[PDB]
DNA sequence: AAAA
DNA sequence: TTTTTTTTTTTTTTTTTTTTTTTTT
């Protein structure tokens, strides 16, 4: 029985052994039988194949009619002694195996013998691996080429994980998508900052292998941040973004407890946002850069064992308190941007403030629940994502904005402790003698920032080699007895006394203008 | 029927119990039949074997049928009464048992009772046992003998854990084998260094007892040690390779008896590296010279009992800063390897900055996802492990290069605050004498390094004879009370005064040159 | 079921579709002043806070309770002294409205000075469809 | 380096009586050691005790040979280290078996000279490098 | 009395 | 920071099966 079954409906029904070592059932959803919202033209996770259940007992019953009518009509026929025991005997055990089906025990043991030939290999591992394949409300979006075509017939995509988001092809002129734009547009007043964040947006749809970038932006307390943080997550889909602790990434120094849980967060998220702080706060951490660079990393959630997942999702963190940076590694800098809001809202916007507007009550707090609003929105989104592919080929480093790595390389200018130091105290005054070795130097550092800046177990190499990665390494000998004892200058502790010695768009600017834009 | 069934395809299925106590079944994989990349002619693990089950419903009814044809046969003979009724009962009782076969409860029970026919002793211990085999995409490939041996046909070897690296023979005329050795020898420019190197990484491959050598070396902040970590741990295989956390090693910190997962990697595993530190790390004894000899040790299963698992992966720890070691045993400073690279890459590269070049933005982000990339990296590993079998026989220490060994040795001269407050305070001012048992003298140089290098908790008898250990004895009588008083020093501080007291290859560098090199 | 979709509200008590299952017991009638458990209220509710003005937005404030959607970020907070009967309104809203939407929360959770690292947490829970969370007096 | 200790868990597992103490996840059962310790190290014990008993189950040793790889004929007690001495040799059973040998052959000959009393043989060594420690360790 |  | 949550169970057979005496050959 279980034979004819597959070699009858077999398409549409794959069973593969999960991690934990149990069968699964998958059915592949059509139209025109009941399913949840979105779960159409794609494959579905489902523990016991009920659909089968009433198929075997109401379909295959025309299959056993059949069988019978051929019987009768070849006892109908006379023939030879045959038909006197025969043809008897097959009936009276043919009808006496019809009920048989209707059984439940006898269900059962189909169901399980039909695990092995419904059995297909490699189909778990493979389910949802296709970074060009996007599951949505009206079917599957495939992005593989320009422009991105929507799947919604019969097709082989191994794809499982959907957000209920439907997809139509970008209106500029939809009511929704003119608001969108208007309000956009004034939440960012550059357009070069504006054309550079919504390229790095756009790689949020992505699920494969991306520029290792991580996105912070500083501004007004109350300049609307969670509002677009927000909107995109809701857009994309639980199933490829999340909400992400920041006390993940400014963890003092352990790189996990023996179970972890939020860290196993990104394995198939394509987005994850980082909110407004409690206050300025240090992340220099080995999450800093472990995290945020695309190689494989592994971590261990409680009962499940400790496995590995690539890191695939763009990182975002807005806030209004400026992050404690300490460090000199070039490499961790490449992976930052910065970037400062200059919008902030008010309750009485008088002509004299430009650089703000009157909020709108009902812009958060409703125009989500609409799915006209997520449905334009993600059209935007996915309008951009073509055009940058057409342009820099999908590259966001290549793409040019004069104000973006202007203030983030400013900021670099800023958060260094050392450096501020430097033209502080001896800088400016170097017509002395009073520098032992580096050791008091490096107390003299240390307590200048303990309560300037915060108290730090200040390490042997705070100093060790900054002595040379500095401007006042120009004279730096060593005695006799070595030492490094520097030339001497007047270090002279407080300052007590002197110390001797763009363009606007048209009207349109989602058109982005010519390539030099 | 199970008794027939073992006889029947007995030598394709081993049964063994697991270390849980329940039976586990192996299946034996041969060409032209539903697999998984790389799982050819080697064993692997099975829930429930399906396709027995579905063999023994198909294959079994051929005899099944030749049984019933020479039952007819014989009854078709003349012969007297006793075809009237033993045949026949015969036939009805066959025929009524024919069915059996097809029942789910029937075939769970014949294969619950064939687990016992098919139970082999002593089969799951020794698996993967032989460390000259090492499972590859296209079967299995032995080292055993040189050269070495691909196996890609029947063959009676316990090998079950694989990597689905295609193997081919080394051949330099490959272009991304030649793309590849350019870019290894511009990373690493001495030419012997880059040999000793790359020979002491071709050890990876082998899973057998090793010398207990430890590579720690140091690099730009650019250098690109990471690239090279990350393929070998790509081309070896997770199955093989594993990443550990480089702080373990710094900082034993929990006991390997507290529930570790870090603990039960490195069984079995052939490679385990180091990622960088986000700075210089301490590290003495801390679980280091357990990882250093290759003697068996225990494993506690995170929270389970404690087993016993056997090391001999490769230990390679690499990083932008160097480490702080506090000791002065030969022991330790003898299984050690320090080196220092000199490529710092920029993306604006002078004509005055010979030892660095561009970088490769794609080299890093891409270039390890094509397949013939792991591939030629597996056919170079693989012929440079010949090469050192061939030459030295598999004694990593008989290999010579003096720049190794060189840096080596030079950073133990450094990483010494004992030396350094010996030839920094009282050598060069011996002219005076002021020595309290030389506790006077333990409280200054623990102060002084406490602020000069790190704070830690202290031990009076650590210095009791580590002053022996030094140069300061060459003046230490004892009064009658003896007090062990040194006899000459001078206790400084402040500024105080000075007080009267290789060869470049020709056009190829993998052929090794002759052995000098 | 009580229905608010439309005002005024609606009492259903017979045959209908919507997917409900939590509830609370106190059954619901028409607001009729002239009752005199009504009067008695109200009397007690306007001494305890005399002025007209912050008796009335105060009371609006609470009159959300009922609802179960998203709200306005507005948080709560007022200053006593000694049996001021503010452990009287807390404590009628709750049993009024039933521990299915509404329920008591640890003081300290407010204070926001007790950190949670990656472990488990249980009174971060219980939020979850409720419309009113009342605290008590600390340290 | 150098540990201290003193009776933290020490004369519990010095005697041969029965102590108990966790079991993994369990409370108790029994344990009835009969297990010879020995506890060898490059680093000075730190004892801080003046108790008659507890030095009385002790014994202490030097050893005076410290191979090297350079073994001059002035250095008579010390000569050339076997890499492969540790590295393997274990490896081989036959090894092994000589060993197994060696320590059932001596075990015989204790018991048939001293009847099982370890104590009852004489070194001259032993005892005096342990009185020496008594000797030292003694602030 | 034996088979269903 | 263990601690207690996590682990690790934990149901694990059970139904049934067979027969079923009677029936009807
Ligand atoms: N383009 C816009 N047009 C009209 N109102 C807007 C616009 N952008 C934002 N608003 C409103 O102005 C406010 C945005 O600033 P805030 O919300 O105060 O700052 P914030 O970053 O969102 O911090 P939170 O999470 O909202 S407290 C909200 O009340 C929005 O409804
Ligand atoms: N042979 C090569 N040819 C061209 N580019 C190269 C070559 N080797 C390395 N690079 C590039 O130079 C860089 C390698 O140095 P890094 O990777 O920055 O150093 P690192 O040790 O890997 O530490 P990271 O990766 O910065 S965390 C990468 O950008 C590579 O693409
Ligand atoms: N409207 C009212 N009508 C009659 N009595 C009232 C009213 N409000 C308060 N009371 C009385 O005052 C007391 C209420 O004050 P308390 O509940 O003691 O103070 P609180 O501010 O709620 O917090 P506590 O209990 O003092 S820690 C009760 O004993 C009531 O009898
Ligand atoms: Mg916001
Ligand atoms: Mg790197
Ligand atoms: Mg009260």
């Amino acid at each position: 029985i279980a034979k004819v079954i597959y070699a009858m409906m077999g398409n549409k029904f794959v069973v593969d052994v999960d991690s934990n070592g149990k069968y699964v059932w998958f059915e592949f959803v059509l139209p025109g039988q009941p399913m949840n919202q979105g779960e159409i033209w794609k494959w579905r996770k489902e523990v016991n194949p009920d659909e089968l259940h009433i198929y075997i007992s109401e379909n295959f019953s025309r299959v056993m009619d059949r069988i019978t009518e051929h019987i009768k009509y070849h006892l109908s026929q006379p023939h030879e002694s045959n038909i006197l025991n025969y043809y008897k005997k097959l009936l009276k055990a043919f009808e006496r195996s019809k009920s048989k089906i209707f059984n439940d025990s006898f269900k059962k043991g189909v169901i399980r013998q039909a695990e092995f030939l419904f059995r297909q290999r490699s189909f778990i591992q493979t389910l949802d691996t296709n970074p060009h394949l996007l599951g949505v409300g009206n079917g599957v979006l495939s992005i593989e080429t320009i422009p991105a075509k929507l799947i919604n017939h019969f097709h082989e995509h191994p794809i499982h994980q959907y957000t209920h988001i439907c997809y139509v092809p970008f209106n500029p002129e939809n009511p929704w998508t003119k608001l969108l734009l208007n309000a956009l547009q004034d939440i960012i007043p550059e357009l070069d900052a504006r054309l550079w964040i919504m390229f790095y947006l756009s790689t949020a749809i992505f699920r494969g292998l991306k520029e290792a970038l991580m996105l912070l932006w500083l501004g007004g307390g109350c300049n609307g941040k969670t509002f677009l943080m927000r909107l995109v997550a809701m857009v994309l889909g639980d199933h490829y973004a999340s909400k992400l602790n920041i006390s993940l990434l400014t963890s003092c120094r352990e790189t996990a407890e023996k179970p972890n849980s939020a860290f196993m967060r990104l394995k198939g998220r394509g987005y994850g946002y980082f909110e407004e702080t409690n206050k300025s706060e240090v992340l220099n951490t080995s999450r800093l850069k472990e995290m945020v660079n695309p190689g494989d990393v592994t971590a261990r959630e409680l009962n499940q064992k400790q496995e590995s997942f690539q890191m695939t999702a763009t990182m975002v963190a807005a806030s209004n308190y400026n992050f404690i940076i300490d460090t000199t590694d070039h490499g961790t800098w490449r992976r930052l941007r910065h970037y400062r809001s200059k919008v902030k809202f008010c309750h009485n916007p008088d002509p004299s403030n430009p650089y703000e507007k009157k909020e709108d009550p009902r812009f958060i707090h409703e125009y989500i629940m609409d799915p006209d609003c997520q449905n334009a929105f993600f059209s935007i989104l996915v309008y951009f994502w073509e055009k940058l592919q057409k342009e820099y080929n999908g590259q966001i480093k290549k793409v040019f904005c004069p104000t973006i790595e202007s203030e983030t390389e400013a900021y670099r200018k800023s958060q260094d402790t050392l450096h501020r130091f430097i033209t502080e105290r001896v800088v400016e005054s170097p017509s002395a003698e009073t520098v032992y070795n580096l050791s008091e130097v490096v107390t003299a550092y240390a307590e200048w920032y303990n309560t300037n800046i915060n108290v730090k177990r200040h390490i042997a190499l705070e100093l060790s080699q900054e002595l040379e990665n500095s401007v006042l390494e120009k004279y730096l000998q060593w005695s006799p007895n070595k030492t490094r004892i520097l030339k001497g200058c007047r270090i002279l502790h407080k300052f007590e006394t002197l110390q001797p010695g763009i363009c606007e768009p048209k009207n349109k600017w989602w058109e982005w203008s010519p390539n030099p834009s």
